[PDB]
């Protein structure tokens, strides 16, 4: 697929001229010229996804010519060749096909000769088999009793994405209990183990590789604890399985759910990793899950750029990274359980476009992606937002709402909703000190002996927002709006010339850490460090436990 | 205190010129230079906490010039006044004293000619013997039973504090099973209710006002379904206490308000987790350890107070800050604890930080032309380095990160501690250092490899580093010494705010945000198309009315 630095063609050129033009121009203008500005800068996504970018700082003229770009970094054949099963991850040599673990329509798709669909499929005809004998009961621990709790064990890829959507879709959960472990802190799986049962209890080790050192400390911990009490090793078989690859840790190959190298991490929710979303929801709403981001696949490969979400997100996502040089993204579901989808995103979107070197292998000079960060409506509201409205960083949101709650309680859900609309249109326009003074003489008082107070009561505004509005958060809404920024974080690694689908900046750490271990391992002075390292390993072995 | 515009004092001038002096030097060079380079750059608070800010883009002479710049602008008259009552907060014309609220010493601290101090500890005292009652069995629901569960109700300062705290000290946790509902969407309350019994569940309702929206809106829904178990709202008063002044409110609810704990105007939401606001906490813990938490921050007030700036841990780190928000233009700083329990610290710290420091107009009703407070993030370790650390080794954001950890854990459990501190230690490390492309070659050539036929990979394995951490490590997490973390920050962000010429303790940036939201709810009522606002504020109500149901 094309290489192309962004910043060289034409089209960049042109944004930047045109960005010395708008930066100074206003939200509030915008809206002041046209009066029909949401229905310009809108689309919906099959009936039951509004997303409104119409408050943002940009024109018909700034969409065309960041289309433009798309255009000339070669967008419509790089979707192509994601899609088609080319090997797009250059570094590692990978396909990137986390498209085919939903693709409900099962058209082929190839890799090395060879249609990947039949394998997806026979695994998740495995997992809906398991679940049913999890759920149903039929399955029984080593005492003959029915499952009452599963843990899954796993981090990063095979944690974030089913701690996730098991909390936000917990309107739709069996009586399962769900536990997620994924700290080598050892007060993580303690937590848990303290309060299930060994002889009701379900591990699920998760886990791309089965080397993790974090998720393989864990699940050691929990097969220790589970023998201490089950004491003979024929018993591990009624209470862990596997997702990943590799069996001696005592598992039945059986209870082996598979996935394939072409799945990353961080992509892989929707594979044999989203067993823990099987047994929380059941089968059939795992599929609901699958086939509302198969939609939202069809929508990306198939809609034309000037009404591709996706790519409209994207493109005003570059807009601010690249011309206005914000480094963050917030995102803020107004909606309780979905209270993980931010920290999702902080992996989905950092670790795929938080890259330095291009795909042609050079050093860039521009930004690549962005921090994610933020907190649920209205818990995000009432602690950071004074810094949204009056700091000195610019921070574009995503407000994500649905239309119907799954908890409705007297009138929590229209105020709820009321901070959704509200604070998108206090971003945007602001508030001058001509109505600060106005309301102080409504109350019979003279602005002018308040000058301690006034200027602080101004809102600059400006600032701009998408509005994210749903009917409802279901398993398929939910897919759907996951992997509209799948393919937003696509988009934009495209564009940015980076690879989004690699992570070779994990390794350092992870080497440096394998070092430091061993040295922990006796009562000894460490120097092999530079002072700083080694004061600290130093004095921890002086306050150790 | 003095109201100094940093930008145009001689030290901001010479910060500048040595900024420009100082971009491209690296750690690297900095730690070879010189082999005690550990030992001049970091302190230890109390036999406890060691601060490590070593691994930092500074010299002994960047140090010497943001001294330089906290004494023009009076950073030791402005400590003077917040600890003697002055009333800081112009715009509101009040006094900051969150210091007053943990002051174990009980020298008086007067407002308005009035020794604070009694009032304080008497609150103490009637959260003391509450909490006894409670925790003990003696105080019994509406049908004789001791209590189980305590349900706070709260948003931002009301919520954050409590739940961080509570969280991060549950080694120290009583039999109390404890829950924090903040957020207005029904889902929260709900899950709650679903879990706890009427009988034996005690309500903390924390709001000074006592008029909040999202709380009120809570707390009444709680009240509906207690009492559509009790039957009798006289049972309201042993199951709902109120964290609150509003005697008149809280007794209408059907609260005893002989159980309304009160606090002051001078102790901001987002520093009164020392205050009544704290009940949560000491119910949790117990008031005992409640007491250790508040030592803990008054053992860190004394510090911030007395020691010379050169030593003064709230000062360097505000310094260090500074220097990568206003000189690099980083925009953002990392909590990163290696604890699990700690999971929250963050989340409190955007809070902490973002509402006091995010701010625009100076002390002198100037727009500031400079940037303000950073944005805060982060996750505990292990979990944050395998979602966003690629980022911050390798993407085009700098990323200034505070690592967190105790040596002791309360959990101890096989190697499980040796490979979480290993992690602490070691991204450290990487982060200051990196990995050079010669290391990266000679590695594949130790394989026997040709690293000249691997260029589809070898570039993308190459760590520039030259990436700024602080390290913090503790003995061990305590009620006490997270007493004094929480302070650490919490001073650390009063110097910024002296410093940067800005209001730390007010946050009038929440009211437009609830004005609109006020005119909006009353027509999200009817079925009627809504046209009153802006076409997309108007397109996206009507969207929702079409759609609701």
């Amino acid at each position: 697929m094309k290489n192309i630095n962004p910043t060289q063609t034409a089209a960049w050129q042109a944004l930047q001229k045109h960005f010395d033009e708008m930066k100074d121009v206003t939200i509030a203008d915008l809206f002041a010229k046209d009066g029909d500005r949401f229905s310009k800068f809108s689309a919906t996504f099959d009936d039951q996804m509004l997303v409104d970018y119409s408050k943002n700082r940009i024109t018909e003229e700034t969409l065309a010519k960041l289309q433009d770009l798309a255009k000339e970094c070669d967008l419509a054949g790089a979707i192509k060749s994601m899609f088609s099963g080319e090997k797009i991850n250059r570094t590692e040599n990978r396909a990137v096909l986390h498209v085919a673990l939903r693709n409900r329509s099962n058209t082929p798709i190839l890799v090395d000769g060879k249609d990947v669909m039949p394998e997806v499929n026979a695994v998740l005809e495995k997992m809906k088999t398991f679940s049913e004998a999890i759920i149903s009961g039929e399955w029984k621990g080593y005492t003959g009793k029915a499952i009452t709790d599963v843990v899954n064990i796993g981090i990063g890829g095979s944690d974030l994405g089913p701690y996730m959507v098991t909390e936000a879709l917990r309107p739709y959960k069996n009586h399962l209990n769900m536990h997620f472990v994924s700290n080598v802190d050892g007060t993580h799986i303690a937590e848990v183990l303290k309060k299930v049962n060994p002889e009701t209890t379900l591990f699920l080790v998760a886990s791309k590789t089965f080397t993790t050192q974090e998720t393989m400390t864990n699940a050691h911990s929990a097969r220790d604890w589970f023998l201490k009490a089950a004491g003979d090793e024929k018993h591990v078989a009624k209470h862990f399985t596997a997702l990943s690859t590799n069996g001696e840790f005592g598992i039945d190959t059986a209870n082996m759910f598979e996935f394939w190298d072409w799945v990353g991490g961080r992509y892989s929710l929707w594979s044999a990793i989203g067993l823990s979303i099987v047994l929380s929801i059941g089968f059939d709403n795992f599929v609901e899950l699958l086939s509302g981001a198969h939609a939202m696949d069809k929508h990306f490969s198939t809609t034309p750029a000037e009404k591709n979400l996706p790519v409209l997100l994207a493109l005003i996502g570059i807009w601010y990274n690249n011309f206005f040089g914000a480094e963050t993204e917030a995102i803020l579901p107004y909606d309780q359980y979905m209270h993980r989808f931010a920290a999702y995103f902080q992996q989905g979107n950092m670790e795929s476009n938080g890259k330095y070197v291009d795909r042609n292998g050079n050093v860039v000079d521009y930004q690549t992606g962005p921090i994610i960060w933020g907190e649920p409506g209205t818990n995000g509201q009432h602690a950071f937002y004074q810094l949204i409205h009056q700091g000195t960083k610019m921070v574009p949101c995503d407000f994500i709402a649905p239309a119907i709650t799954h908890n409705p309680l007297s009138d929590h859900h229209q105020k709820l909703l009321s901070n959704f609309f509200a604070q998108t249109e206090a971003l945007a326009f602001g508030k001058s000190r001509e109505v600060v003074e106005q309301e102080y003489r409504d109350q019979g008082k003279d602005p002018a002996t308040l000058d301690y107070v006034v200027p602080f009561k101004v809102f600059e505004g400006n600032r701009p927002t998408n509005s994210i509005l749903l009917r409802e958060i279901t398993p398929f809404s939910l897919g759907a709006l996951i992997a509209l920024y799948e393919h937003k974080i696509f988009t934009q690694g495209v564009i940015l010339n980076i690879f989004t689908f690699d992570q070779w900046g994990v390794e350092l750490g992870k080497q440096l850490a394998n070092r430091i271990l061993p040295e922990l391992k006796d009562d000894k002075e460490i120097s092999s460090h530079d002072s700083s390292t080694n004061g600290l390993i130093n004095r921890y072995k002086a306050w150790r436990g």
